[PDB]
């Protein structure tokens, strides 16, 4: 019987949650994916030569029953922001407190994902900024890009699973 890791992809709208999720599950880049669907994805994944089932909810939207459950029984979270969106970085703390509130814990597995690093000519959030925010929350930091050709999409999800397994 394989373990099932339930993960939640959270972040402001337009940071690339859907694109990163589609790139991880379907291995294609879908630009301008409709911003409103909040769906979940399920597939068998091999991480560190150990197979597992990944139940990932791509968040969107007020209140949602599906979002509510996945936040409660989730095992790990992906706090995603866009390096071109300063407000998406400003809400990293807000998303950090919501997870710790929903889970009612002082620390829970999460990784800080800085998306859209392919747009270097439009980058507003720096690597030192993301590293400092990650160091403050004591969580891993990684830079991703869902646009073709992708960068670190699998590693972002795999590193969260590694954090879950190490606890
Ligand atoms: N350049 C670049 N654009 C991206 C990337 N990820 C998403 N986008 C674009 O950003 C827009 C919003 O992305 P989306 O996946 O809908 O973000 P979401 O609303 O949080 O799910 C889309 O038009 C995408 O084409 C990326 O890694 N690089
Ligand atoms: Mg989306």
């Amino acid at each position: 019987n394989l373990p099932t890791y339930k993960l939640v992809v959270v972040g402001d709208g337009g940071v690339g949650k859907s694109a990163l999720t589609i790139q991880f599950f379907q291995k294609i880049f879908v630009p301008d994916y409709d911003p409103t669907i909040e769906d979940s994805y399920l597939k068998h994944t091999e991480i560190d030569n150990q197979w597992a089932i990944l139940d990932v909810l791509d968040t969107a939207g007020e209140f949602s029953a599906m979002r509510e459950q996945y936040m409660r029984t989730g095992d790990g979270f992906l706090i995603v922001y866009s390096v071109t969106d300063k407000a998406s970085f400003e809400h990293v703390d807000r998303f950090h407190q919501l997870i710790l509130r929903v889970k009612d814990r002082e620390s829970f597995p999460m990784i800080l994902v800085a998306n859209k690093v392919d747009l270097m000519h439009l980058r507003k959030i720096t690597r030192e900024q993301g590293k400092e925010m990650a160091t403050k929350h004591n969580i891993p930091y990684i830079e991703t890009s869902a646009k073709d050709p992708p960068l670190n999409v699998d590693k972002a999800f795999h590193d969260l699973v590694r954090v879950i397994r190490q606890q």
